[PDB]
């Protein structure tokens, strides 16, 4: 290709103008071949200039200088200058040194971890570039491991400046695109390490449906296979491919009552224990694979080895998808070694979804992050948590910094998976970020006392778990449709500000707050309550523009940073002036596709949205005040309209437009009533609330009244009256 | 041997059914020699099966699976898994990896440690295995070093599960039994960094004898030599080798008068700065040399030259063993460089050791630990501890977890080194600890003020700690009996509670509490005493059974966790119903082994004792309320019968039987007289003594007795009320 250039023993490939392959050959010879990172290396031509010398090669494109001087790569040989001003003297790359302004991307799992922990390098970087090191394995053209790369160096210099969704796009044209999830994965999930039978875990299912909580997933974990029962001579019983017949004596019968309630049903597998001698399979597995049964020799895990893989998919997985097990949840915890320096963890995510593809279309795994192209595998399972709100704070900037290395797909234990401290309102604001996050899979330790049923709750906390609970649902269509855009288009679900704000210095300033979708920007409270107000805060940037909280209507005026106060049982979510977001209106109804949705429109500018589905699209316009909904394929499915406040149209079949700039556009919020509320549930002295709502009602002038509030003795007090008066200016 | 497998270029020896020596020879050749850890590769044949295959072996044993897959050794090509379920999933050994669970061993010394310091690795582990690296030098066979070993890996895998005396017991047998202590050894030492004359020095001795303290042991301290006397051209006083004739001027007459009071005496010995040209030796040992005199050249330290350690033994110690020096004092601080990559202080313990038998039969050292193995050279001299509660309170834990790499002869300063602060209730509990460890060594920093002499203390302290100092002498029968059970039978002196209660988790929890031979159980108070209380307190666990004060008969009902409490002149000393302990009763008496013994008995179960002695075996058994008292060869020994509380027989001979049944069994312990002393002691209020006395006499019932020391606003006194009330129940 002319947009290969070799020199020395280097070899530099311009993918994109802001995309350069770094190569060294010691045999002249250049890796063709995909690795466990990069799936394609066909890129569309582009320009660019070349300055080659007798001992020197500068290539130029639009964004940066890559200097090579000859010999062995040093931070001396190679190296590069941005075309860019975003630091003083942070704009040069030099070979196997660091640089200032990495954004971060992720890591392998949140076990053990209480609050924060290190993340690895992504390819995004406020000074504009990063480098993406290939230090995988070969693959065969059908995706087995080949051995070690004749491209003993292969780097990717990624040089988009604060591009942020373009050098995204481009590394998913480099490792391959995020499969489409199935809709299945979208919904709740209810998960416990805890020794259900057949006949509790089917109450409890039939108990989520008695209280109106909607579920789309049953997982089953480790003790629905034999443990305590497994003689200590084989080891323990972490490990395990055999139904407790006490809990379990018709496994199939009790998948079938899974289906028949339409679960999808997945078990708990702990790999690194292999088959031993004792299990269900161990007799057909010793058989293919010629093990001494006499002297018990275990099938020990091998993912290296061709036939221990079959053996695994089709002599051990192969019976329990055939009593109806849909997918595997992949739980790896012991480690990184493999005769091949392959990490088990990627031999297990790459075969296991690729296996998992045979019985059912576009079917996932749950399992920890593999490293960069491992978003080709999801979902992603962040594992065992400390229970604490030093965790849950960590956990909104955790979830949008993975979209800079592509893994978009993290599954969170919501509420924490162990160890910690309990605290109702710690579990409610948990479940409020789960709502809001990839995935929402309710999860816990064996403790008797870390259940995330809501009903283990008092009244207000479960009312609100099952509302959030409900909402999760009411979002399907929302997350279904980003969902087929991730894969498609290579655009997160999850984006940090800084990709929509990338000039914006407040969109780097604000770690857990983050873009929904492309109509939600959310801001989760993950700090216990201050009990004189009696509501949680987070501090908000808003940009340009009219905002509204997604749930009250409340107005706000960007750009600004504003402290905002919510009660236990509300959450900070807002929507632009234009948005529209559809919603289920029958999130409890077992269907497969809505048969309703209410198109849910914040006044006050154009807006549009399309809903990408299974077998549909349709788009909802809103311009100059009129709402027009079209569809690929006709259907029988009803439409509801909520303009603001008012629903417009009920249950309303077909192609339509309705005129709305007749309509009212204000939302009921307002400030009298909201500041009543703040007052009447603060842990305050009465004649303060008294005051408060005496001078706020007769001072007329909006400048007096901030004023009369800078006075307050409580100065979280003047906060929350501050964002009252904010919103009502 | 059927007991040794090659494959590949490793080697493995199955020396027991959970110990397999694993080898790598690049040479085809594998090393048959002693290193300086291994003395013994002989062990009796045992059982084992092999699966051996083209490309792999796997090993299989009671207890393991050993698996080596070929190639050099990788965390990949050689691992194990235990037969056991201690842990979930840390029951795989990979080479060169970590794994969780090892309850540690010891460490070269505590000098300039204030508190705690980390530990190496030990052979024991909480998930039952360990492995035990031989990376020393090959030896002669009369023991001198012969360079590298040709088995270039050389590893002891431990899978003893929690069989931890049979581990240790094993390991023994690997590395050479600990020897036989003399029974000087386990008397009281004294020792101070202080320039004594011969005059002070046995002033001090005599005064000793006057204030009814029992020494065995007179240490010299590094004053004995030229100090201060040296020129600076020749470098420091540290080193020396000349008597200060100024303090000493007849060594040989000094020494003659420790000998007449039946005192052992050794010398401090600073070897690192050799036999430099001022030393009364140099001539002699310039001429053996042959050192350029005219130009004074020193003979420098260099323990891997054979004429070196023949002039420092017979012409540098030699002169002053002929004056009548006993052993010595290696004190070596300066590094582990030497031309061999041998630790020069290996080299010295293990010469040293065996040059200290030539002059005297049992005879011993005072020096650092120096790797494993090097329990062959007792005894054990931790050094430079800061004077301080928190050196104080790491020191128990530091001496029973060394059991766990087979060195078992700690001798701590007594009371600590150096630095840190006056207390002279520190000074107190640590001597109560000395008495109850393996040696009991005052010793001091040069500063006027930390003497460790019982009467720089007021009377209160000096009074304990003299019955302190005369319990170390009582106790002499039963130490000298654990020494050659030590010898013979592997079996440490102090063992971690987990030695004897390997299951129970609270044996893990209790880290400064141990079992002192067979019959004591023992936890020192390392805390400060609470002045509202003035009582020290340390949490007990107490094993299933009845247990007994050693000092009051306080009664204590197994199996419980308890906060006990003591004044700072008594110490908490367990013994289980039955226990048979053997008393020195002439402590103070100069004599080679007790004309008379106590036989002190605890009432309520059977018992035995074995008193193993130089030239004797006496057993006491006690069956059915029978005490009987037997001798392998007869003697004039007068015994003493304490049972419980009473003197039953006063200085009976020879052998006999006595019925105990028609005997009083209890101790006069009560619950009363115990309150009554606790109560008057306390700094509280008087009206809170009153109404605790009258109360808790008033009160009949056990329960209601709890329930009202639970409303006390005092939580501390409610927990020494609780055990009073506990021991009463
Ligand atoms: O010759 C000038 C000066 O150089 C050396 O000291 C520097 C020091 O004064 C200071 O300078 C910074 C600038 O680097 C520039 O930094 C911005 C930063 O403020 C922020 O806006 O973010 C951008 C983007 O990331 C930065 O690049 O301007 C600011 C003022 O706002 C100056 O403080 O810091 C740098 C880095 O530590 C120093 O190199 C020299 O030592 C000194 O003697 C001399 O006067
Ligand atoms: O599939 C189950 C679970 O596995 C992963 O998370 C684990 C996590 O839940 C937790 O589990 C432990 C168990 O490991 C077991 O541990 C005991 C320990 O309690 C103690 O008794 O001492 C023994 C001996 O040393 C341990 O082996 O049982 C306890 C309950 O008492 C569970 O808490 O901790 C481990 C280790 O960190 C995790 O691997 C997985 O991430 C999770 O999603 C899943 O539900």
């Amino acid at each position: 290709n002319n947009n290969i250039i070799k020199f020395d023993k280097a070899r530099f490939t311009v993918l994109t103008e802001h995309l350069i392959r770094i190569e060294y050959s010691e045999t002249g010879e250049f890796e063709e071949r995909m690795t466990q990172m990069v799936q394609n290396r066909e890129f569309s031509e582009v320009n660019f200039d070349i300055i080659e010398k007798e001992e020197t090669i500068e290539i130029i494109t639009s964004t940066v200088h890559l200097y090579y001087n000859g010999g062995e790569f040093t931070n001396a040989s190679l190296f590069a200058d941005v075309k860019f001003n975003f630091s003083v003297y942070s704009n040069r790359w030099y070979f196997g040194e660091k640089s200032d302004g990495n954004l971060k991307g992720t890591t392998r799992t949140l076990d053990m971890i209480d609050g924060e922990c290190p993340l690895e390098d992504g390819i995004m970087s406020k000074n504009g570039f990063a480098v993406l090191a290939d230090k995988g394995k070969v693959l065969t053209e059908v995706g087995d491991i080949a051995g070690n790369s004749v491209s003993t160096i292969d780097l990717y210099l990624f040089a988009y400046g604060r591009d942020y969704r373009q050098a995204l796009k481009d590394f998913y044209q480099l490792t391959g695109n995020t499969p489409k999830l199935p809709r299945f994965a979208l919904g709740n999930w209810w998960s416990r390490y805890y020794d259900y039978s057949d006949k509790s875990y089917l109450a409890l299912m039939d108990k989520f449906t008695d209280k109106k909580v909607p579920l789309s997933v049953s997982v089953i974990d480790m003790d629905w296979h034999k443990v305590s029962e497994v003689p200590s001579r084989f080891g323990s019983g972490w490990t395990g491919y055999s139904w407790n017949k006490k809990l379990f004596p018709n496994p199939e019968n009790f998948i079938d009552e899974l289906h028949q309630r339409k679960l999808k049903v997945t078990l708990n597998d702990h790999p690194a224990d292999g088959i031993r001698a004792f299990e269900d399979p161990y007799p057909q597995v010793a058989q293919t694979l010629d093990l001494n049964t006499e002297l018990e020799e275990a099938a020990k895990f091998d993912f290296d080895n061709l036939k221990f893989r079959k053996a695994y998919f089709e002599e051990v997985h192969g019976p329990l998808e055939k009593e109806g097990v849909d997918f595997w949840w992949i739980d790896w915890q012991q480690g990184a070694i493999s005769k091949s320096g392959v990490d088990p963890l990627w031999l297990l995510n790459h075969y296991q979804y690729q296996n998992a593809q045979k019985k059912h279309k576009n079917n996932i795994i749950l399992s920890r992050y593999a490293g960069p192209g491992s978003h080709r595998y999801p979902l992603g399972f962040s594992g065992a948590s400390v229970i604490s709100w030093a965790s849950l704070d960590f956990q909104p900037y955790f979830t949008s910094t993975a979209s800079n290395i592509g893994y978009t797909w993290w599954s969170h234990d919501i509420g924490g998976h162990m160890q910690g401290y309990k605290d109702a309102e710690l579990s409610l604001r948990w479940l409020q970020f789960g709502v809001f996050s990839p995935i929402n899979r309710l999860h816990s330790s064996k403790s008797e006392f870390t259940s995330k049923e809501p009903w283990h709750f008092d009244a207000v906390i479960e009312q609100s778990m099952i509302d959030f609970l409900q909402l999760r649902h009411q979002l399907i269509p929302y997350l279904y449709s980003a969902n087929l855009i991730t894969a498609s288009e290579g655009r997160a679900l999850v984006e940090p500000l800084y990709y929509e704000y990338p000039m914006e210095e407040e969109a780097y300033q604000h770690r857990n707050q983050y873009l929904f979708g492309e109509q939600l920007m959310v801001a989760p409270i993950t700090e216990k309550m201050n009990s004189l107000l009696q509501m949680g805060s987070v501090e908000v940037w808003f940009p340009e523009g009219t905002w509204y909280d997604f749930f009250s209507g409340q107005p706000y005026d960007g750009k600004v940073s504003l402290k905002v106060y919510r009660e236990i049982t509300e959450m900070p979510v807002f929507a632009k002036a234009g948005a529209i977001i559809p919603l289920d209106k029958n999130p409890l109804k077992k269907e497969e596709i809505p048969s309703e949705i209410i198109w849910k429109i914040f006044p006050g500018a154009d807006g549009e949205y399309l809903l990408l589905e299974e077998d549909n699209e349709t788009k909802a316009e809103f311009v100059n005040g009129i709402f027009t909904v079209t569809s690929k394929k006709e259907s029988s499915r009803k439409h509801t309209i909520i303009y603001g406040e008012h629903e417009i149209v009920s249950a309303k079949r077909g192609e339509f437009s309705i005129d709305l700039n007749g309509k009212e556009e204000n939302f009921d919020w307002n400030f009298s009533t909201a500041l009543f509320r703040r007052l009447d549930i603060a842990e305050i002295s009465y004649e303060q609330k008294d005051e408060i709502l005496q001078q706020l009602s007769l001072i007329e002038e909006h400048e007096k009244q901030v004023a009369f509030i800078k006075t307050n003795e409580n100065q979280e007090l003047q906060n929350s009256l501050f964002e009252l008066l904010y919103s009502g200016k």
